């Protein structure tokens, strides 16, 4: 079983919103968000979540630390 | 049919590995990205990909601007 392969997504942000909204947001070729989503980014293994994520800066590049873990 | 609720998705990277190999995460474990990591986000749509954004700071927020959306 642990010879499988599995998907490990780094979800940035997720949010619901209507057809509609999302489309506002396409023309106006931004999504806008106030603040924090670099602190909470969530692990997840197609669906089922794993652990917390934030986003830094390092090493002239980025990276993430697992700031909660399951 | 535009009042209708979707769930949207911001994703930074995706990792296929083992589950032997996701053994291989721990707490307070540092990994890196590459340096495309914020210029190549994948916007999903209720799992579709719809498009391509670009993680940005601006003023007391940070927005993802779109580089490529893929549906009319």
């Amino acid at each position: 079983y642990d010879d499988i392969n599995v998907k490990v997504d780094f979800i940035l942000l997720e949010k619901n919103m209507t057809i509609n909204e999302l489309k506002m947001y396409v023309e106006n070729e931004l999504f806008k968000f106030p603040d924090d989503i670099v602190k909470h980014v969530n692990i997840k293994v197609n669906g089922s979540l794993v652990g917390h994520g934030e986003l830094v800066s390092i090493e002239d590049g980025y990276g993430i630390e697992i700031s909660s873990w399951m």
